[PDB]
DNA sequence: CATAAAGATGAGAGTTTGGCGATTAC
RNA sequence: CUACUCUCAAGUUUUAGAGCUAGAAAUAGCAAGUUAAAAUAAGGCUAGUCCGUUAUCAACUUGAAAAAGUGGCACCGAGUCGGUGCU
DNA sequence: GTAATGCCATTGTCTCATCTTTATG
């Protein structure tokens, strides 16, 4: 008959159950295809689904770049070798084929086994005059003698292969690197500024001092002590300080107000060093950009060690020099291990498994874990002082290839290849022909805006072709279309707004979006001057003159200098007082004061007719990152500024995106208004409308607008449906899976669709509230914590939190709270729970006795709040509490609770914030209803109803159906019952509410027709549904007010307008706590092949294992390694006969064979010749069984198994527990936390300790069902004794530790867990032989349609 | 001389659950 | 708030870096250790300086495939669902 | 010879606690 529908949507669970009209879940009789002896089953019509959690693509888009990096590696290599290829030919014949087959043994290895040379002398003479690549390196960038060829090629294959970062951008030099040119710069630019009491330094060495390997402390103290002149706090030890990397403090420098703190490394330097310099001008800004040159010399200084001038090439002679001074302390390592130490040698330098010198070359042990082993080593011996001075500064026995070397940049390897080849220029002819083509080589870089070289079947590629030629570094730039392939990256890249699809959403440093943002921030601020007493929303004119005053002169604005720079000196103002915000405006104007910087032109910057050009610029600098395309872009705007801002400009970037387009925010237009969503920002009359409550505030166009636009941008397929969702792939997944549910459902209710689907979507915070209350004492200056300290730990305790945040003060009353003796104490609310179910500590206080509120069921009286104003005040301005709830605290004064505010609470509980709950019940309200009429109305038959969790949660800690997540997996299709059953309550009892919940158009019944006047006028006959704020109120059977009056409800809840009963608070209860007492919840586990990396990515040595996968098709990973550990993609049943010993004997055989993930398309390609590759002979053909991950298995007495792989099971039945056993769980575990009211605390408290023996049945029912199902008498055995050894302990600990016992029997994959402080380890099922003769199990996505077959076969 | 704030040197972790080799038992 | 481009440096793995002295070996004393080539999902055809780890997937029928179809209703109960009447 | 019972996992990231140094009252 009539029915509904309730889901519960997550990430890993999609919870679904079917209701009646009495709030129950039908039990119908499914038939059961197949080969066995049964034919029906009778299934509850409530389960989950379960499902793996969708995966980001990240992985997927880091191994694809990878892959990319590598094969264009490897086409450098092969363009260099091309080149080299026919003068090589004369000189050595085989030299590139040896180095090709350097990886094969010498059996496989057609060639001489000796790859550079050919024969071993050469090779031993070559290792022992260049013991390193960088040894040659050198060498041929320091020799004019005439090198081999050969080694030529090695050198320069060796520059481009590992070729070097490129975030530094053009030419590099010594004249505008090194730290002495830089230095002497420095303190020139420094004396030419001042000349008056300058300082002079010639004795100093800089390089010495700064380029030393030392702490940045340390450098700073050792510069300090060489200038007897200057101190730590002046202004050149500051500068150093700012380049060493430090935070200096300049106020002291400057006598400043405000603290002006610089870090070169913090993105906000620039801004903060233009706030600076506005301060003592510009002429000190070459200075600090010497400063930052000189920084960035250090960094350079750190890799550029060895500058001695004495070479050519600083990255090699610095590699030679680590060389020799690994040699050196190693060698001075074992003569003093050998003379003071000889026992355990062999640990260092032998035995390589523990970490050693052996394990630091040969073993895997990084250069961290070596010296972590070596330190106690080095302490004890006497003699070694210098190897630990290295070793703390960790350059101690350093390879040449380490994890540092990803700081070299780019231009210094350019450096050594075009020294070597301007060496070699002359001997070599090809070299002076071929040098500008190998420096291409190494240098050219593909753009960003070109993306992968493709020709039409790359998905990912969009670049366009002006040629038919196969492209290389030397004709991309005539072949490459870069301006059409910038095109179509702006567009691929370009992402829509979410609010109005089409539309290309402006850049986050956009001017049109930094004034909209600083209008909507600037919009909700309220000030109350000496006079006028009530609060007064800013005019169009004071905004402007606000925004135009400060915003546009300053890039923080304060409250502070907006009270004392407007409202004094334009206002007249003495005294303002602001609410709206708190320190200052979050939104700034930073852009408008860059460009400002940029063109000095202050009027240009306000042209409404030059909008667009500058939107365009920022466009640009936001869009790219490189200089040539971005000096290609603004070539156009030559004509405005040229040679100075322009060049000043292109250096200038910008990175980030909006949310919002420039069609919402100033295109599109209210039909009857005519303004803009800007323009109401600016003037909006009295009342001001934020851009939220405009998108929600149905009295104008804006909402129609965007909401017949929605459907232009989206598809016609369900995938696009859901692809165009924002949200994370997990979620779309659990929607598409709720989808495909629905569809199930109604198919299974003999077509009928439902009337209504209930939809859900399912120690930091002790250091912030510590510090709240750290910040509170302070600025207020009780020393609570002086006499009675505590730690963020014991702050969780809500009565002692509340009691640090009144200052230790009786909220009602003047006088001090008893420290210890808060029990005695009460928890009030602000705002009474009748009205409102907010829990929270922004609604509660604490005081001796909520008698002092006064008589009122509202918020407490006005003899309360004229009293204690003051205070209330004081903790408002000290950041104690929050505005909302000084609102809340106050309200008396201004009348009381009012119509706006309880419709305020009502939207606050009825109405979902969350966008893609909207979406989501868009696209099941579009599957749904698809009748119209006549007419072009649409004709809704299914209510799409969106309920928030909070409901539903409220609605079991009220009604004790508590939930305990960690039981079993039947709580998803609980939560999806309740809230079947909330949904249909709320449906029925108020049909005019519709609009909040239900999805579509409905009317716009405002806050008259609901909200009651008084209590007594209820309004059964005017339509008033309520006079207490609370919508949950009518499941109540009693309401208790803040008094203590008890208000009656009465027994039967019914509609005023229609008279049907909509809730029977006796039927209707036992029936929720029978459904959710019921053990047959159809829960279900999705079965996927399982995709994605081949095996574990470990390259292993070689082994005699034919476990041991080849990673390529010659390389016999016997001689070779490989990998080890695939993934299955699903197993696969296989009836077929096998040969037995010698004489080879076909016998019979049926087992799983795992197909990895590698073989997949092989076996499917043909799955006979696969089979017969492994070893099976006659295959029966049609007797194959695909089985994928979780396939579920039945063997007996109820037991299953789902299957993890092909040799390994998974638990797969559920423990359905009592529900009185649950509820006793919740309470138990929540025993100190109840956050009830004293009474209700205590009758649970009673219940738990009448019903302690609870405790020993729960653990016999686990017992019992383990002994049944999961057959793991170890583990057994282990818990009893656990549990018998600890029947000493708290009832709550005990409750706690058999939360933790239910791993043992949850479905899935077994785990590890604790009881108290005891491991159980995990009891795996590694054998897949029994369910070879079991009964499988195909399951419907919701498991109520299925078929059996017997394996027994 | 005492208290508060910032930087540096080790501390662990950074899921889960399937594969594989050693181990143990019949 | 997902998706995307370009790119670096390590790691790991086989070979090249001859091991020297005794001893029938087994095993002992020492000398050196820092680097390089190649691969970095097997591979694929569309042969690109491209693609290969995301999404998607119970069973059965028809199809190469996108995809269409296939499973009676009440009542009394509730240990993973059972029983009875109707049809 | 066959069937049932601890370690490892490609990454360049985190965050917390204690000690030392500098600044202010």
């Amino acid at each position: 008959k009539k029915y509904s529908i309730g889901l519960d949507i997550g990430t890993n669970s999609v919870g679904w159950a079917v209701i009646t009209d009495e709030y129950k879940v039908p039990s119908k009789k499914f038939k059961v295809l197949g080969n066995t002896d049964r034919h029906s089953i009778k299934k509850n019509l409530i389960g989950a689904l379960l499902f793996d959690s969708g995966e980001t693509a990240e992985a997927t888009r880091l191994k694809r770049t990878a892959r990319r990096r590598y094969t264009r590696r490897k086409n450098r290599i092969c363009y260099l070798q091309e080149i080299f290829s026919n003068e090589m030919a004369k000189v050595d014949d085989s030299f590139f084929h040896r180095l090709e087959e350097s990886f094969l043994v010498e059996e496989d290895k057609k060639h001489e086994r000796h790859p550079i040379f050919g024969n071993i002398v050469d090779e031993v003479a070559y290792h022992e005059k260049y013991p390193t690549i960088y040894h040659l390196r050198k060498k041929l960038v320091d020799s004019t003698d005439k090198a081999d060829l050969r080694l030529i090629y090695l050198a320069l294959a060796h520059m481009i292969k590992f070729r070097g970062h490129f975030l530094i951008e053009g030419d590099l030099n010594p004249d505008n690197s090194d730290v002495d040119k830089l230095f002497i710069q420095l303190v020139q630019t420094y004396n030419q500024l001042f000349e008056e009491n300058p300082i002079n330094a010639s004795g100093v060495d800089a390089k010495a001092i700064l380029s030393a390997r030392l702490s940045k402390s340390r450098r700073l103290e050792n510069l300090i002590a060489q200038l007897p002149g200057e101190k730590k706090n002046g202004l050149f030890g500051n500068l150093i300080a700012l380049s060493l990397g430090l935070t200096p403090n300049f106020k002291s420098n400057f006598d400043l107000a405000e603290d002006a703190k610089l870090q070169l490394s913090k993105d906000t330097y620039d801004d903060d060093l233009d706030n600076l310099l506005a301060q003592i001008g510009d002429q000190y800004a070459d200075l600090f950009l010497a400063a930052k040159n000189l920084s960035d010399a250090i960094l350079l200084s750190d890799i550029l060690r060895v500058n001695t001038e004495i070479t050519k090439a600083p990255l090699s002679a610095s590699m030679i020099k680590r060389y020799d001074e690994h040699h050196q302390d190693l060698t001075l390592l074992k003569a003093l291990v050998r003379q003071q130490l000889p026992e355990k040698y062999k640990e260092i330098f032998f035995d390589q498994s523990k970490n050693g010198y052996a394990g630091y070359i040969d073993g895997g042990a990084s250069q961290e874990e070596f010296y972590k082993f070596i330190k106690p080593i080095l302490e004890k011996m006497d003699g070694t002082e210098e190897l630990l001075v290295k070793l703390n500064r960790e350059d101690l026995l350093r390879k040449q290839r380490t994890f540092d070397n990803g700081s070299i940049p780019h231009q210094i390897h350019l450096g050594e290849l075009h020294a070597i080849l301007r060496r070699q220029e002359d001997f070599y002819p090809f070299l002076k022909d071929n040098r500008e083509k190998i420096e291409k080589i190494l240098t050219f870089r593909i753009p960003y805006y070109v993306g992968p070289l493709a020709r039409g079947n790359s998905r990912f590629a969009w670049m366009t072709r002006k040629s038919e030629e196969t492209i290389t570094p030397w004709n991309f730039e005539e072949v490459v279309d870069k301006g059409a392939s910038a095109q179509s990256f702006i567009e691929r890249m370009t992402n829509f707004d979410k609010n109005l699809p089409n539309e290309k959403v402006l850049p986050k440093h956009s001017l049109l979006y930094e004034y909209f943002t600083v209008y909507n921030e600037l919009t909700k601020v309220k000030y109350v001057t000496e006079g006028m007493r009530k609060p007064a929303f800013l005019s169009g004119e004071q905004k402007k003159a606000i925004v135009d005053l400060l915003f546009k002169t300053n890039r923080k604005v304060t409250v502070k200098q907006l009270k004392e720079d407007y409202f004094k000196k334009i206002e007249c103002f003495d005294s303002v007082e602001i609410s709206g915000v708190e320190d200052r405006f979050n939104a700034s104007l930073g852009t408008y004061h860059d460009l400002l910087k940029i063109i000095k032109d202050k009027d240009f910057l306000d042209n409404e007719e030059n909008e667009d050009i500058l939107e365009d610029i920022v466009l640009t600098l936001t869009l790219f990152e490189d200089r040539e395309m971005i000096e290609e872009r603004l070539k156009t705007y030559a004509h405005l500024f040229d040679d100075k801002v322009m060049k000043q400009l292109k250096r200038r970037r910008y990175t980030g995106w909006g949310r919002l387009s420039r069609k919402l925010i100033n295109g599109i237009r209210d039909k009857q208004s005519g303004k803009t969503i800007l323009d109401f920002l600016k003037s909006d009359g009295f009342a001001n409308r934020n851009f939220m409550q405009l998108i929600h505030d149905d009295s104008l166009t804006f909402k129609e607008d965007i909401q017949k636009a929605q459907v232009s941008g989206q598809g016609d397929s369900l995938h696009e449906h859901i692809a165009n969702l924002a949200g994370s792939p997990a979620i779309k997944k659990g929607i598409l899976q709720t989808v495909k549910v629905v569809d199930e459902l109604v198919k299974v209710m003999g077509r009928h669709k439902p009337e209504n689907i209930v939809i859900e979507m399912a120690q930091k915070n002790s250091r912030e509230r510590m510090k709240r209350i750290e910040e509170g004492i302070k600025e207020l200056g009780s020393q609570i914590l002086k006499e009675h300290p505590v730690e963020n730990t014991q702050l969780q305790n809500e009565k002692l939190y509340l009691y640090y945040l009144q200052n230790g003060r009786d909220m009602y009353v003047d006088q001090e709270l008893d420290i210890n003796r808060l029990s005695d104490y009460d928890v009030d609310h602000i705002v009474p729970q009748s009205f409102l179910k907010d829990d929270s500590i922004d609604n509660k206080v604490l005081t001796r006795s909520d008698k002092n509120r006064g008589k009122s069921d509202n918020v407490p009286s006005e003899e309360v709040v004229k009293k204690m104003k003051n205070y209330w005040r004081q903790l408002l301005n000290a950041k104690l509490i929050t505005q909302r709830k000084f609102d809340n605290l106050t309200k008396a004064e201004r009348g009381g609770l009012s119509e706006l505010d309880k419709a305020g609470f009502i939207k606050r509980q009825l109405v979902e914030t969350r966008q893609i709950t909207k979406h989501v019940a868009q696209i099941l309200d579009s599957r749904m209803n698809t009748k119209y009429d006549e007419n072009d109305k649409l004709i809704r038959e299914v209510k799409v109803i969106t309920l928030k969790s909070k409901l539903v949660s409220d609605f079991r800690k009220d009604f004790q159906f508590y939930k305990v997540r960690e039981i079993n997996n039947y709580h998803h299709a609980h939560d999806a019952y309740l809230n079947a059953v909330v949904g249909t309550a709320l449906i029925k009892k108020y049909p005019k509410l519709e609009s909040e919940f239900v999805y579509g158009d409905y009317k716009v019944y405002d806050v008259r027709k609901m909200i009651a006047k008084s209590e007594q006028e209820i309004g059964k006959a005017t339509a008033k549904y309520f006079f207490y704020s609370n919508i949950m109120n009518f499941f109540k059977t009693e309401i208790t007010l803040a008094n203590g009056e008890i208000r009656k409800r009465p027994l039967i809840e019914t509609n005023g307008e229609t008279g049907e009963i909509v809730w029977d608070k006796g039927r209707d209860f036992a029936t929720v706590r029978k459904v959710l007492s019921m053990p047959q919840v159809n829960i279900v586990k999705k079965t996927e092949v399982q995709t994605g990396g081949f095996s574990k990515e470990s390259i292993l040595p070689k082994r005699n294992s034919d476990k041991l996968i080849a990673r390529k098709k010659d390389w016999d990973p016997k001689k070779y390694g490989g990998f080890d550990s695939p993934t299955v993609a699903y197993s696969v049943l296989v009836v077929a006969k096998v040969e037995k010993g010698k004489s080879k004997k076909l016998k019979s055989v049926k087992e799983l064979l795992g197909i990895t993930i590698m073989e997949r398309s092989s076996f499917e390609k043909n799955p006979i010749d696969f089979l017969e590759a492994k070893g099976y002979k006659e295959v029966k053909k049609d007797l194959i069984i695909k089985l994928p991950k979780y396939s579920l298995f039945e063997l007996e007495n109820g037991r299953k198994r789902m299957l993890a792989s092909a040799g390994e099971l998974q638990k797969g039945n559920e423990l359905a527990l009592p529900s009185k056993y649950v509820n006793f769980l919740y309470l138990a575990s929540h025993y100190e936390k109840l956050k009830g009211s004293p009474e209700d605390n205590e009758q649970k408290q009673l219940f738990v300790e009448q019903h302690k023996h609870y405790l020993d049945e729960i653990i016999e029912q686990i017992s019992e069902f383990s002994k049944r199902v999961i057959l793991a008498d170890a583990n057994l055995d282990k818990v009893l004794s656990a549990y018998n050894k600890h029947r000493d302990k708290p009832i709550r600990e005990q409750a706690e530790n058999i939360i933790h016992l239910f791993t043992l029997t949850n479905l899935g994959a077994p785990a590890a867990f604790k009881y108290f402080d005891t491991t159980i380890d995990r009891k795996r099922y590694c054998s897949t032989k029994e369910v070879l003769d079991a009964t499988l199990i195909h399951q419907s996505i919701t498991g109520l349609y299925e078929t059996r077959i017997d394996l027994s076969q």
